[PDB]
């Protein structure tokens, strides 16, 4: 199992090598359209692209490209869209994806500024009064409310198709205390956050796939999905032992490159899943322990 494996890797200090095998075994698929000249300003990082086979296509004549991938987890029956943080020129496309993909939730795992640089455009309105309009995609976005907690913030937004005057409620779950290439403060705050997302219905199959992003859409986003999928599988067969994390991760990496960016992010994934297993297997009290230990208020 994973807990025994976790200790075996730990007490030998071999996470770097376990993580490197994963890196070495990971799928390599082509990213032809990401690399087209006409798409250079649509990509935040040169070395982070969506595979053609799993990329999300914008529904438009002109240019249907966005740096976003559908990760479709067959056995788990969960899909996620992983994407880079929007660029000043792709905030319209981003909100277009969300509309067309019928997404209910957006999980943001980074801050707009980290380490003195700009990791993501300010793609949602910070004030109720000052809604945003995306003229290129004919979408309007309004802040309806927010709930600021100590290390994450939840917002309600209303997205309007200005063409059909049709509106939707989107939930924005914003984790504000996770350093790029880092890990969360502890399993508890991460898990408390994950279960907040779940409790919202954002991950439910009656909606389009959740949009998950960090700066690149792979390190912190990969960590989130991996843990979520792993806990889901464990829940579905109520068998902690049947779940092989490394194998789930390799499965996810068929759909987008680079998922989990450091060995420590891998170790943390193990950690989060092992701790989340408690709740899955019938210990309802741990959720309240996570809320306390997270120091939410
Ligand atoms: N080195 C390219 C590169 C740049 C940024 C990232 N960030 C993330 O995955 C993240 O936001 O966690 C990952 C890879
Ligand atoms: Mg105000």
């Amino acid at each position: 199992e994973m807990e025994k494996e976790f200790e075996q890797i730990d007490k030998s200090g071999s996470w770097a090598a376990i993580y490197q095998d994963i890196r070495h075994e990971a799928s390599d698929f082509p990213c032809r359209v990401a690399k087209l000249p006409k798409n250079k300003n649509r990509n935040r990082y040169r070395d982070v692209s969506p595979f053609d086979h799993s990329r999300i296509k914008l529904h438009q004549e002109d240019n249907d490209y966005i740096n976003a991938s559908l990760i479709k987890m067959e056995e788990a029956q969960r899909s996620y869209i992983l994407t880079q943080g929007p660029l000043p020129n792709t905030c319209g496309h981003f909100w277009e994806m969300v509309w067309e993909q019928k997404s209910r939730g957006v999980v943001m795992l980074n801050r707009v500024m980290e380490k003195g640089s700009l990791k993501c455009a300010q793609y949602w309105p910070q004030k109720e009064e000052k809604e945003m309009i995306f003229e290129d995609t004919n979408l309007k976005l309004t802040l309806i409310s927010e709930d600021i907690k100590s290390y994450y913030t939840v917002r309600q937004l209303e997205l309007e198709n200005l063409t059909t005057q049709e509106t939707r409620e989107i939930l924005h779950f914003h984790y504000t205390t996770w350093p790029d290439f880092g890990v969360p403060e502890s399993p508890a705050s991460f898990l408390n956050f994950l279960f907040k997302v779940r409790e919202s219905g954002s991950l439910s199959p009656e909606h389009g796939p959740v949009v998950v992003h960090c700066s690149a859409g792979i390190g912190r986003s990969g960590t989130f999905c991996l843990a979520d999928t792993c806990l889901l599988l464990m829940d579905k067969r109520k068998d902690p032992s049947s779940v092989d994390i490394k194998k789930v991760l390799l499965e996810m990496r068929k759909f987008r490159m680079g998922l989990i960016q450091t060995a420590d992010q891998l170790r943390f994934s193990y950690l989060a899943v092992i701790e989340g297993a408690k709740f899955i297997m019938g210990d309802s009290s741990v959720q309240d322990q996570w809320k306390e230990l997270s120091h939410e208020d």
